[PDB]
């Protein structure tokens, strides 16, 4: 993967080059504005180490930082989300893998339409990484999801278990 980030809106000023994932932007990147996504898929973060906002971009290019829904021009880290072939995760309506349970292995834009609950309390990614969104139609918070076991909705960084959508992390 590569990613061009400009501390300026429409690919203007001061600019730093990623081809993976770094924990610290911060000497070489005071802010930043708008984004290059040669390749790869990216997750940006508001604060440094992987922590605060979370935010998707995929191929293409991002002039200003509404256009990844960024909150603020602030992006201190960036993880290169590695490649899966395939897609699975089960959804739980209570903590621990109890209750209701639907398995996705497709993007779902309204999660209620499908699972009529507001709130996911535990989730297993069995393949591939996903991305959580609060609300419907992919807007809202973001969760990058990556195999393995989530009891619980702080398992994934959230303050709460309001999911809406969520999306397979692809290329394509």
């Amino acid at each position: 993967g590569k990613i061009t980030l400009y501390e300026d809106r429409g690919f203007q000023g001061r600019h730093y080059e990623c081809s993976s994932d770094h924990p610290n932007l911060q000497p070489y990147l005071s802010r930043c504005n708008s984004a290059s996504v040669d390749s790869g898929c990216w997750m940006l973060y508001e604060q440094p180490n992987y922590s605060g906002l979370q935010y998707f971009l995929r191929r293409g290019d991002y002039a200003d930082h509404q256009q990844w829904m960024g909150l603020s021009d602030s992006v201190r880290s960036c993880r290169l989300i590695p490649h899966s072939g395939s897609h699975r995760i089960r959804l739980y309506e209570r903590e621990d893998y109890r209750g209701q349970m639907i398995e996705f292995t497709e993007d779902c834009s309204c999660l209620q339409d499908r699972f009529r609950f507001n709130e996911i309390h535990s989730l297993n990614v069995l393949e591939g990484s996903w991305v959580l969104y609060e609300l419907s139609n992919y807007r809202g918070r973001q969760y990058l999801l990556m195999p393995g076991d989530y009891r619980r909705y702080q398992d994934w960084g959230a303050t709460n278990a309001r999911v809406g959508s969520l999306r397979r992390v692809i290329d394509f």
